[PDB]
């Protein structure tokens, strides 16, 4: 499903982020992983069976996010796709993760080719960025998307976090992403998906 | 395969996108029941599947042929795990007042499909709405973009009803596509339509195919609720 593609990783060591990696590489994609956290990110990324590399950053500088896609340009040649799960890494930290956001999305924008994928993660807002970068890159044939994770994983005060009963698994969102990334969504672009389990129908 | 093990009922299986889904239910290890209201394209386009698969003439606005086809699928399968309700698009490429009675007949059968699926699912199985954003202004953007009334009102409502049971409710939400039905449209139209998607052509029925399958099969099993445009955009702006 991702045979031949090179995908960005962004919060690659994360619990989402990891369940990620394990997907795409079964699914034949080559992939750049990305994380603050070194110790973590050079756990995930060596547990991989498939053609990967790991990239220390802080992917809300302006510098090192400039740093990151050269670097995945010059390993693979070629980007395809960009999961950010970053995006999902209390006001500061909000204000933090939107600047990231901001970041990788536009340097993704100009460098993702054409039928490639951008996921993001969360008019205002992830929503508003994403939509607005959705039609300045449609030109391109750029898809631009976003998942809207709801409670990702005692098990019975789980039961009140969504009509389904339960929480969600890391995996989940891993392969929604893997939608949204692949040739069987290329014609949806701007849309927001939440893997919540029904939690925000209000 | 992505559905092998279940069993899907099909309903507007003979059209484009109705048909697209068979092709690509089948390869992917289903069992079908293809249920459409024009005999010959059913029979048809039954045959040339290499799947199990029944065949059911029947018009899902009538509240009895919804019983029976899906008495009749239980009949033959055991169980079912999932619906792909395509008639909810049906004589989407066709005067206002003729319009209106398609759209209303359309939603009639969304109504009666998703409360017999809902009756008989199992838990963990999947109900697909469909409802069409090609051709649409400024109020009809923001009925769909609302989320309280018409189809996307019915499956948001009805996800929290059968939640409790573990099935899910999604709709798809088509923008301008391919199908053969769609030829006999004045070029002048077919150019005005493409040239409001952002992504600047006309999406393929095996795309809307595609998009289904991720909603029936067990890897959008947390996702429920939710109106999932294949428009190019279009709804954007």
């Amino acid at each position: 499903r991702l045979s031949g593609k090179t995908i960005l990783v962004t919060g690659a060591a994360s619990g989402i982020g990891r369940a990620a990696l394990d997907l795409f590489a079964r699914e034949g994609a080559s992939l750049v992983a990305v994380d603050r956290e070194e110790r973590l990110l050079a756990e995930a990324v060596a547990a991989l069976e498939a053609e990967a590399i790991a990239v220390v950053a802080d992917v809300s500088d302006p510098k090192a996010v400039e740093a990151v896609f050269a670097e995945a340009l010059e390993e693979f040649g070629r980007l395809h796709g960009v999961a950010h799960f970053a995006g999902v890494a209390w006001e500061k930290v909000l204000r933090v993760n939107l600047t990231g956001s901001f970041l990788v999305a536009r340097k993704a924008g100009e460098v993702l080719e054409e039928g490639g994928s951008l996921v993001l993660t969360g008019k205002l807002g992830v929503v508003g960025l994403a939509r607005t970068l959705a039609l300045e890159l449609a030109r391109k044939g750029v898809r631009v998307n976003v998942l809207l994770p709801g409670l990702i994983q005692a098990w019975e005060q789980e039961v009140g976090a969504s009509p389904l009963g339960r929480a969600g698994r890391p995996e989940e969102v891993a392969q929604a992403a893997l939608f949204l990334l692949s040739e069987e969504s290329a014609y949806i672009t701007g849309q927001a998906l939440y893997v919540d389990g029904g939690r925000s129908i209000v």
